[PDB]
């Protein structure tokens, strides 16, 4: 605090290596200015605003991470300073202390963060600071991007492949930072209790956030930070190395798999835990130059292409929302279809997020969702057609609003682009058929043997693998043989899915012969697309069938 | 007049991609004429065992260029078809009009080593040059040979490897100009001592009839170069448009066995049609473009779901080229010595026949008999039938009869392929039932029984849910449809659980027996088992 000091905002981005925002605070070193990581629970950044329990304390451990990393590498000098407050009372009154010439911070591209870092950009001209912003939680510029296609983003995943191929590969993650050389600040022991600066890491019960309605199914857990995301980095490129020397991928690898233990990143890629650019050219490197010819759900391996493909996904959702507010509903939003959904039933809803449906994998499901926050791309499948044209004809905006709150990724972006890419594309009729809205006939594709729907369904225990997907089959004496009375124990059906399947599927053809336009809309780019999206494989697409 | 070259005709029944046509016109501006030449030896293209309808496949082909050689010269080029000793008929010709030079291309396959030789010693002798030029495959058996340390890759991955050292192969020369070629016609007694035909012969004069059946062939196939190049045309439109698609439609990436014949193999086979104008115009279709999608687990970025097919058609001549026990087992280093059991002569003609009480096995080898063609997922099934997943007969009996009746029968392709199949005891997943059942495959291929009742008409009154399992019946319902397990409709000649039971236990003491699986014949891995039976990956 000599000459000044720099400061670099975590909000997402949650690392030291890929930090651009962090190098440009250290750029400064040989001039004498200081250092100042700093994280502010302004009530709505890094997803506060609509959490539960398990994705705070994923937060919280992510923080802890920093602050461990900081002391290691300076001597217990360097220190993560949380606050909890208004960013921009906070900023002003530091800089009273100390003279802030940059003011560091990586691009939430998203609008949602519009309002809090324009009122930084204009706390920085009031004050003449320098704002330094860098992009390196996606994998290009999402306004590079939007204007390679006209000013607008594309709609399709299709549309979004052809347009950054255009543009070329994403930028190379940055170099480490190197912290051993530099200096921190310490201020006032009474100006951080006017500026609430936290002595200790809070707990999310500081936040008025406690066990959620299940409490905890501890079978799958998952640990925040930096040093958890390199680690199952390292861990699932070794997996690609087998299948790599391979050629092929293992049956038993193409197959989706919600019986395994926590090993996806989609979390750590939501804070940035884990930089997306690590992640994909870790991939590149490890395939590039080598011929392939075996392919995994209907993508071809060679250049990891079945990889980098999931990471594009990702960065196709983030940016159609980036200049849309009303992104996360149906009214304003011009790229999603008016599907006239039936009137809030907050009965069925209730039914839906407890997990009381009485179909076992949609209760099975929703109970993991809560229990442990993280569901397989499959089962997120099944939960959001049950919820909307599959079965309820409830709207997406409640079930957005429960992923929102209980996931441990939650992109709002992504997770809002996925509930309208499944459910409000009324021309892709290969999502009306019952062969992937049903979750009896894909409980038996993914829970052969009732283990996972059993697991998180603790009073189907008992029942013999023969009822377990379909307990309401049991007579009478087998129902109270098994410890299961359909009514009692376990509910009966919210509602008859193949007369709800007949109702909807006729509502969206209303909608079709009434819309002869297909205007703009988030959808699929194809019914091939929709088969690798579902995890469909053999019997999918025009003239698939039953086989 | 002054002098003549000879582009002798085995294979490559084609004009275009001829590098040894070429270098036949070279000396056009010498004064040298041409002689196109045709010879029917006994074992030329695949003469030797030939039945009705290979054989009216190569005369259709040779009318094909005897036609375009009249349409180029306006009457002055014809084709010159004889009957007799190569060597004979070309020391005889030479002092009629003196050769310069003999053009021919390469026929890779060991059997017709002591027919070239035997040009080979005729033309050192009379100072005549002997070019040979490759392009009935894609590279040179030689070159990929040899990168390989000296033997052949004895499997699909390891070809793939080598080649790719090597490069891609060589694209299709440009086309003859025989506008101003000069021709020879000869003294009409040594035309009538060389046994020259005025007329193109039919099968009949090699006594070549009509099969056991013929009657059910509807399905008929044209040889000859210009329809060869309209089958490539048509299905690089098809092809385009999933091109520009993106991906396969799912009828598209499912077998289908009730279709038209589209099939391409018996053109190249004769060399109709160029394997690297094949292999080329699909490459510069679909070059400098990125796709994401795959047809049943192969890649279609540059072509490769179908480049990839012409592959394994260079696999498996570049295997027996110094192996002339290739089509035998005695004696092959590169087939596993498996204790087929005796010679039932019973079984065997009731499965060429296609008498076994198998629908789906008697529809395939009904058909290969009229037609001459099947699928490859049909030709599976009759094959594994036959040995491994069923009567445990030797593949040799299955590879004279397919090279016997089938339109394209390569050599070294079809005994490659029953090897492959048939021989690979390592490769446990070909002992699975998926593989060795044609009844669970009748239902996957041919649902509603369209394909079996019209070539095992026998069935044709039961209805779909008893025309895969004739013999489930009750006693009223073989009299209701007429179709009882006796006099009507063969039964089962073998017991195919009791079969494939004890057929497992064969392989697993061969594995046993063997600690060292010997480098043989085989495929790479299981994955190339689910593509090359068309399974669900
Ligand atoms: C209703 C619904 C809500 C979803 N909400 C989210 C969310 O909030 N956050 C999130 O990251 N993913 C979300 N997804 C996508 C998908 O469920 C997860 O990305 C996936 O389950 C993560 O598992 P994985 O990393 O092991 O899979 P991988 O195949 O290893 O995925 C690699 C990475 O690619 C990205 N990705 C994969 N699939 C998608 C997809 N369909 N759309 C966008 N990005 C994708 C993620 O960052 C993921 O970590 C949602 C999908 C649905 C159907
Ligand atoms: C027991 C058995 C015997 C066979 N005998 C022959 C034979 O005599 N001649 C022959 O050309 N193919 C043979 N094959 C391979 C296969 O049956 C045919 O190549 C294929 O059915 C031709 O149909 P298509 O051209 O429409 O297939 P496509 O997929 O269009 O094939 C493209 C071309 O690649 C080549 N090709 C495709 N598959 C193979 C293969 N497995 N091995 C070698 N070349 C291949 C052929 O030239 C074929 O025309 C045999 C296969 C088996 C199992
Ligand atoms: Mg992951
Ligand atoms: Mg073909
Ligand atoms: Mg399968």
């Amino acid at each position: 605090a000599t000459r000044g000091a720099n400061v670099i905002w975590f909000r997402h981005g949650l690392r030291l290596h890929d930090n651009p925002a962090l190098l440009a605070a250290l750029a400064d070193k040989d001039q004498g200015i200081a250092l100042i990581p700093v994280f502010i629970f302004d009530g709505e950044s890094a997803g506060t605003k609509n959490v539960g329990y398990n994705r705070m304390r994923f937060l919280l451990d992510s923080l802890q991470d920093i602050d461990d990393q900081l002391q290691a590498a300076t001597d217990g000098r360097g220190r993560l300073l949380v606050f909890e407050g208004e960013p921009a009372y906070i900023f002003r009154r530091l800089h009273e202390q100390v003279r802030l010439h940059r003011i560091c911070i990586e691009q939430d591209c998203e609008p949602i963060w519009n309002e809090r870092d324009e009122s930084i950009r204009s706390l920085c001209r009031e004050l003449n600071i320098d704002f330094v912003e860098k992009v390196s939680h996606t994998l290009w510029d999402p306004q590079l991007v939007i204007e390679t296609n006209g000013g607008i983003p594309p709609l399709t995943y299709q549309m979004f492949l052809h347009t950054v191929q255009i543009i070329g590969l994403p930028p190379r993650p940055t170099a480490d930072a190197r912290l051993e050389d530099a200096t921190f600040v310490e201020l006032d022991p009474e100006f951080c209790r006017s500026l609430k600066l936290f002595e200790q890491l809070p707990t999310p019960e500081h936040f008025n956030v406690y066990g959620d309605n299940m409490g905890f199914l501890a079978k799958i857990n998952w640990r925040g930070g930096e040093t958890q995301a390199l680690l199952l980095l390292d861990e699932r490129l070794k997996v690609e190395q087998h299948a790599f020397e391979r050629g092929f991928y293992l049956p038993n690898q193409a197959l989706p798999n919600i019986h395994d233990s926590p090993k996806s990143m989609s979390a750590h890629l939501r804070f940035g835990c884990l930089s997306v650019r690590r992640f994909y050219w870790s991939v590149h490197d490890l395939f590039k130059n080598v011929q392939l010819r075996a392919c995994v759900r209907g993508v071809q391996m060679t250049g990891g292409a079945h990889i980098t493909g999931q990471l594009i996904w990702r960065e196709y959702f983030y940016t159609m929302s980036v200049n849309n507010p009303n992104y996360d509903r149906m009214e304003g939003n011009d790229i999603c279809l008016s599907i006239p959904w039936a009137k809030p039933n907050e009965n069925l809803l209730q039914s839906w997020r407890l997990g009381q449906t009485g179909f076992p994998l949609i209760d099975g499901a929703m109970r993991q969702l809560l229990a442990e926050g993280w569901l397989h791309h499959t089962l997120r499948n099944t939960v959001a057609t049950f919820l909307t044209r599959g079965g309820l004809w409830q709207s997406w905006e409640h079930g957005l609003q429960h992923f929102l709150k209980y996931l441990l990724d939650a992109d709002w972006s992504v997770c809002a682009g996925n509930w309208m890419w499944v459910s409000s594309s009324a021309f892709e009729r290969l999502l009306d058929s019952s062969l992937v809205t049903c979750p009896v006939a894909l409980a038996k594709r993914l829970d052969p043997d009732g283990t996972y729907i059993k697991q998180y369904v603790p009073e189907l225990m008992n029942v013999p693998k023969e009822f377990v997907h379909e307990p309401w089959r049991m007579s009478a004496e087998q129902q109270e043989q098994y410890e299961c009375l359909i009514g009692v124990h376990y509910p009966e059906r919210i509602i008859d899915l193949s007369m709800a399947v007949k109702r909807n599927m006729l509502a969206m053809k209303s909608l079709r012969n009434s819309l002869i336009t297909p205007p703009p809309h988030c959808r699929p780019s194809n019914e091939e697309e929709v088969r690798q999206f579902f995890w469909l494989a053999d019997l999918p697409g025009t003239g698939g069938g039953g086989c």
